[PDB]
């Protein structure tokens, strides 16, 4: 039975599996009323990825596709349709027994990022290259547009007329347009994947503590905001680099939880333990909300498979 | 310990030189610069290189704070901003690297957003705004602790609060935007000598070329199909820092296999300093099946003869 194992990575080697940015803290938050079930940076311990999950960190809440039309919606700016395919170009298949195309956002909001194109025909005036643009654009995920598992999603520029109909079409991701109480930012609440009223399928299960006294600890990245007030955070339960990880890996899982220490590499020293589950998540026993203020240098290393009778150190 | 590579397509593999997705293995023989790019550079015993860091997040990117509005030639709103390390502590130019960790290797005008989110608050105003940085600049002096980026928008750029940039694309490849992704930045201004380069790479062997993993890099505007190469992928980068294994030799001969069949499709030697060439006498992409990956044959010497592609 191969050895399970995590990478030797300090929390700044780290990056979020659900939007493109460092891991800045670890964060735990008890008293969460909502369920926790993102769907970008799922995978078990024995390396199968779950719900939206893909393995490039620049798949994370990116779109591949064609602008189809402009198209009208009451909001403010200029609106596109766009079909979406599959990251590697690929058309989508709705059959598949995936929530949506892998990548695609797991929370409410808006997000910010550059629309760019390249176009496939090609000048012969310009020496048989293809014309490029590329602006700002916004997808609201809980737009009824957005519908990514039927294959096409809708967003919003600023720019009014420059966006080419029937050109390949990349989104880059760069942060939130607004959290505003009209920008419906919830980083727990999943999008209607097929649209306003249906159901989501597929999806990667929700997780949650189930040991008294504990909770789930989260990698916290702050998210930039084209505008306004707020510090918004991204919390995902395991970094991209464990992701990586374990499909490279695919080690069996032993028991239900791996037993994990929190260490100062200097020293040597345990700074905390933690329960590694077998679905890919996190607790601690920790009696707050907050981040975890932690040296620099600090990384989880693999003690041991335990049973379902292991207590954690409290925090 | 034994020497490995991730078991990694080219779908599942990211640009080490630009945050891209690796598109397609590619050669061009007849490539007249030298090639010494800064990102991406790992030796095969786990050594990161010039100025690569580990985070697909930091390629390209920069961290810091604006300090004011200036004028420069280029079209545009011009900012002058302070650069720390990626992780925001303060950067040392004494310390034995080419710039700071995550700068871009390469001469061109790189396009991205600008995004600041304030110091003071309860909570902070923010703001972010398309941005270009010409790497070529005389103002671009990343090893002395400031950069110079443009802007569309005129006004609504902050002094003294944090500011990062997130890498998108190229502005332009038109000639007057100096787009060559072989000519390194000087990290220090004009008539200052780089300093703590990675070293140049190239086949040794006669027949063979350097063989690149091809990403195509967005474009804000105007005609081409620009494309940036790094020598590894970020994947293998972080693999090999990870894993750290003994080189036993100058050249580790690998193969890229088609899991499906088991052929071998064609070897290549994956030298010491981390690059990668083959025998091949032809430029453009090489075509293979969409499931094969490098797997790791054995230790060579640098006089081992590759069968040709
Ligand atoms: C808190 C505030 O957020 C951002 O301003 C936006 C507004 O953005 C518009 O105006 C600003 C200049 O004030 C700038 O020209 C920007 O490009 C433009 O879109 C606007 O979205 C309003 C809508 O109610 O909210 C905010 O005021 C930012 O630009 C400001 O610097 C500041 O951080
Ligand atoms: C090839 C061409 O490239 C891009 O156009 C730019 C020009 O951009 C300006 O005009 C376009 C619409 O023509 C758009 O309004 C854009 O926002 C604006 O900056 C301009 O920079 C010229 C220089 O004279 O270079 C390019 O032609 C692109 O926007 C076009 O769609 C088209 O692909």
């Amino acid at each position: 039975s191969k050895p399970f194992t995590l990478p030797i990575l300090t929390l700044g080697e780290l990056t979020n599996s659900r939007f493109p940015l460092p891991i800045d803290v670890l964060y735990t938050n008890p008293n969460e009323s909502a369920i926790v079930q993102c769907q970008n940076g799922r995978c078990t311990l024995d390396g199968e990825l779950q719900g939206t999950t893909q393995l490039l960190p620049t798949g994370i809440c990116a779109f591949r596709g064609k602008v189809t039309q402009q198209v009208q919606d009451e909001h403010r700016g200029t609106h596109w349709n766009m079909t979406v395919t599959n990251l590697n170009g690929t058309p989508f298949d709705p059959t598949e027994d995936v929530p949506a195309p892998l990548g695609t956002p797991d929370f409410s909001g808006q997000i910010y990022g550059v629309i760019s194109q390249r176009n496939t025909n090609t000048v012969p005036g310009e020496g048989n290259l293809p014309a490029n643009r590329a602006h700002e654009a916004v997808i609201a995920t809980y737009s009824p547009k957005f519908t990514p598992k039927l294959g096409n999603i809708q967003f919003s520029t600023w720019e009014t007329q420059d966006v080419s109909s029937g050109q390949p079409t990349k989104f880059t991701p760069v942060g939130l347009a607004s959290v505003d109480a009209n920008s419906h930012f919830d980083q727990w609440t999943l999008p209607s994947y097929s649209g306003a009223l249906t159901l989501n399928m597929n999806l990667a299960p929700s997780v949650a503590p189930v040991f008294p006294g504990e909770c789930l600890l989260f990698f916290r990245s702050f998210i930039p905001l084209k505008g306004g007030y707020g510090n918004p955070a991204i919390d995902c339960l395991m970094p991209q680099e464990w992701v990586q990880h374990l499909y490279q890996e695919s080690a069996p899982s032993l028991s239900d939880v791996a037993l994990v220490r929190y260490v100062n590499p200097e020293t040597g020293r345990t700074l905390f333990e933690a329960k590694l589950h077998r679905n890919g998540f996190l607790t601690v026993a920790r009696n707050s909300a907050g981040p975890v203020v932690a040296p620099t240098n600090g990384y989880f290393r693999f003690d041991s498979w335990v049973n379902q009778f292991y207590t954690l150190a409290p925090m």
